[PDB]
């Protein structure tokens, strides 16, 4: 097993409501490979390096998990096909949140 940041950028253009629906729905996607959410953080709006979608701006999503590492270019892979995901990147955890 490995503990790994997920970072999420979502369609800048959804509102509360379905900010709060994409988060629990990744959330349960997470889960569905294998995944143990520790903990989970909105991070809000910020300029993005490069414009996806015609859009220079995201809503940032931050978890933080315990999962086995086989699963999570599958789970990476579903994630960023999803409508309003913009961009994913999970990467190794170095100093894990407590």
């Amino acid at each position: 097993m490995r503990r790994y940041e997920v970072n999420i950028v979502l369609n800048p253009n959804l509102d509360q409501s379905q900010l709060a629906l994409e988060k629990e729905i990744i959330q349960r996607a997470l889960e569905n490979y294998g995944a143990r959410v520790e903990k989970v953080a909105i991070l809000g709006l910020r300029r993005l390096a490069y414009p996806i979608a015609k859009d220079p701006q995201g809503y940032f999503l931050w978890y933080q998990v315990e999962m086995p590492e086989d699963r999570v270019n599958d789970l990476a892979r579903e994630l960023r096909i999803r409508d309003n995901v913009r961009r994913v990147m999970v990467v190794k955890s170095q100093e894990p949140f407590l």
